[PDB]
């Protein structure tokens, strides 16, 4: 199939082309390069062993997105750009609804103007809210996400139902998101975050590497076996693969298609400390520190629907996700070069 | 004060424009002229005893709104333009959401350009969602609206909320508004909906009027009094000083100040039947119909925050709400002229 990509050169848009690619799909990307840069394409190439065509511009551009996917002859749509830092999204919520929200609205707008109708979204577990019953499940009804971030995937998500109502020759998938880390196997493509990591494995890997002191773990009074916070973990592999499939079987199959993407079970800021430590051959320096502000003790996904109906499952392990990541940190200590 | 005033052609926002001006601010009017004529202008100087400025141009275009901001030396914005088409929003939800919660994000982010920290919004009980606690009161948490309509207006309370935590020097009245009725005691501004009507009040007048034949009342099983569906209606009057009233006393006070305006009573449609049947000197024309897909049976709003805390509480009734509609549309069959 065409399909379009945006948000296509970072973290798992980057994995996902590459899996796509080798898939035999034909790929376009679209990126901003406000988080990512241009140097990751030509190893998406090699690693997809075919060449992704790539726009720069931005899903805000109606005009330009729309003359995208006519020239191209898109036929579906996988949607990753946007803005994803929790905390700044607390500072910068303007930023957060115009590039997610708005963002958004601009491409499905421009894909109603040229005919495409089917997408692809990147969602997430935040969607659940204050859900005490763990693991989430699709069928549970959304919550109150606490951050601007949090919000603005659920106002999407809500945008795109009414839409599918309105328009429903369409085909939209939920996709849910609870926690990707790890790199590909090749060690030459991992997550490149720029300035202080916001998440635990990024985190972790830079302590690892020497470049940071100590992880400063988030608590450690919770009401879980050991008293950190846990959480699904799952391979940025993992989930690109589930993104080819939800694209090569959904395409053309009308209706708003949720599902979580996860490995379906927990594991705590330890057990993931733990793993990396064996992974790098060093013990990953740590202390304690306060609760993180909005954090939820535990939660993880109910994989069981993407299991029966699109035949997903995760099947790298955490140790790989620690693998993997010290590989591409240590590989490429720099990420990719300017 | 200097007040920007956008969607101030149209119905709330035309009689809030004449009020201000009757209170001497300085009105600056921004419409797109969708839903509203320019030929309402001159009566709105008239009425108002003092010359609004107008400009003609779309929230969504935040240069402009910028310029403009500036250019007049905005003190506080009062944000009635949008889509209000509930079953319109049905079937056209990325219009609503495109006007609404774009349009609306456009607006905010160029007064942050233009260091205005006043705003306005013009917000309503649909975000209350299917809410079986009556009268609804400002502390109960919002639910979850059954329209794009009902939902743009809550996505749009909560970016405005996370605004203000960000920017905490800004002060932002959300007023959640019932069921506006009414028009200006002068008989020469008042509602002018093109097409059919969507609501009772207005239906109701051009079945008085003779243009309809029958007021088709959606549903009379309801668990009501006479069967009948029950709303608190308002007069614009009563609402437009609200407003001035709002805009008055919450400029430069930091926070989130959100506000019922409603009269604090329900009535049902066949109240409203009756007081019309009485204001035209004829009994007006109606049958019963099936309910109305996603009504609910009856809601009113708790209003005794906005007595307390601003001291504003409405003063019409509901034969005036009736007989000022009759008024106008008696006198201006053909509403405002092209
Ligand atoms: N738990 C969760 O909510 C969960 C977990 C991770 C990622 N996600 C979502 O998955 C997606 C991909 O995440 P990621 O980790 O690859 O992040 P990322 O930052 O690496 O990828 C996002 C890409 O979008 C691009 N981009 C940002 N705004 C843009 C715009 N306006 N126009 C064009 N390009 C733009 C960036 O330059 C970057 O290459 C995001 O939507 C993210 O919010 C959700
Ligand atoms: N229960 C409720 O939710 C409740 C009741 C009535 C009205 N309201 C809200 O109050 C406001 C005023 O309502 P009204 O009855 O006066 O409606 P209205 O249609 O008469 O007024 C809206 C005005 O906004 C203008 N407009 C629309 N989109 C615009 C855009 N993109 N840029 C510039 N101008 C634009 C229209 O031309 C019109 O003059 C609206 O936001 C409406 O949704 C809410
Ligand atoms: O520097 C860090 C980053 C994260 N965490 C914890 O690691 C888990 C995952 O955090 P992350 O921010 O990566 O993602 P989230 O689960 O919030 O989506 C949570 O229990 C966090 O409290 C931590 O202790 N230290
Ligand atoms: O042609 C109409 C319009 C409205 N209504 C009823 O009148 C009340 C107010 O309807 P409206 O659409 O004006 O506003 P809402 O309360 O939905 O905001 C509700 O009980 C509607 O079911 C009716 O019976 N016939
Ligand atoms: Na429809
Ligand atoms: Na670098
Ligand atoms: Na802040
Ligand atoms: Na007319």
């Amino acid at each position: 199939m065409r399909v379009l990509v945006t948000g296509g050169s970072g973290y798992i848009g980057s994995h996902t082309c590459v899996q796509l690619l080798q898939n035999g799909h034909d790929v376009i990307i679209l990126d901003n390069l406000c988080n990512s840069k241009r140097s990751v394409l030509p190893v998406i190439e090699r690693l997809g062993g075919k060449h992704p065509t790539f726009v720069e511009g931005d899903i805000r551009n109606e005009a330009l997105m729309t003359e995208i996917l006519h020239d191209h002859a898109i036929d579906t749509v996988i949607h990753f750009a946007g803005l994803k830092a929790v905390g700044e999204s607390v500072q910068k919520p303007l930023e957060y609804y115009d590039n997610n929200v708005n963002g958004t609205l601009r491409l499905i707008s421009a894909m109603r103007a040229a005919n495409v109708k089917n997408f692809i979204f990147s969602s997430s577990a935040t969607v659940y809210g204050d859900n005490p019953k763990i693991p989430y499940v699709e069928s549970f009804p959304t919550g109150t996400p606490q951050s601007p971030y949090g919000k603005s995937k659920l106002m999407v998500e809500q945008i795109l139902t009414d839409l599918q109502k309105a328009q429903p020759d369409w085909s939209i998938a939920l996709l849910r998101y609870f926690n990707p880390v790890g790199a590909h196997p090749s060690g030459d493509m991992g997550e490149d975050p720029q300035g202080i990591p916001n998440n635990l494995m990024p985190y972790i890997a830079q302590v690892a590497v020497g470049r940071r002191d100590s992880l400063a773990i988030f608590g450690n009074d919770y009401p879980t076996e050991d008293g950190t916070g846990v959480r699904d973990y799952i391979h940025v592999m993992d989930l690109a693969d589930g993104h080819v499939v939800a694209m090569e079987k959904l395409a053309n199959k009308p209706g708003v298609h949720i599902y979580n993407l996860g490995a379906g079970v927990g594991n705590s800021v330890l057990d993931v400390v733990n793993a990396f430590s064996k992974a790098c051959g060093k013990p990953v320096n740590y202390h304690f520190a306060p609760r993180r502000e909005g954090d939820l003790p535990a939660y993880w996904a109910d994989a069981s629907k993407a299991d029966r109906e699109l035949n997903w499952r995760v099947t790298r392990t955490l140790d790989e996700m620690a693998q993997d990541t010290w590989h591409w940190q240590s590989r490429h200590p720099q990420g990719y070069p300017d």
